[PDB]
DNA sequence: TTATCCGCGATCGCGGATAA
DNA sequence: TTATCCGCGATCGCGGATAA
């Protein structure tokens, strides 16, 4: 896990995760109760994506976040 | 830095990062350029903040962020 | 200093879908 | 399977502000 400074390398970041678990966007969308469309928005066009969504897709990957230094 | 799973809990970490190293609202806004009225918005109501703006503050706070697993 | 207001255009996430 | 569409109500971040 690299750190991460702007949505498209946080969206690109996990992406990765999902493919690398073989988990589909309606898969995860379906464990968290967002939209297909919404996880689809989010890996494509994730500037104005809401933390609330970010938050609940970090969750369906099994993951969480945290803040650190930029160095 | 613990582990962070929803935008309360973010903007509750970020808000103090501002404060323990003494920093305005104002301040923030202006080396980023973005508005004083967003990073309030998003210190006190951050479920629909874009991410945008998360990694825009971020960035004025001198921090980054990297995934983590849920544990 | 910060929470909060107006009016605005833009985009969100929603339900509900589809192609191939 | 995923990018993409419609129509919708809601909220974003914007410029520009204010109180105390």
């Amino acid at each position: 896990f690299q750190k991460i400074y702007s949505p498209t390398q946080l969206a690109n970041a996990m992406k990765l995760v999902r493919q690398q678990n073989g988990w589909t966007q309606s898969e995860l969308a379906k464990k968290i109760g967002i939209k297909q469309a919404t996880i689809s928005n989010f890996e494509n066009n994730p500037d104005n994506t809401t933390l609330t969504t970010f938050f609940k897709i970090l969750q369906s990957l099994e993951l969480s976040m945290t803040l650190c230094d930029a160095k």
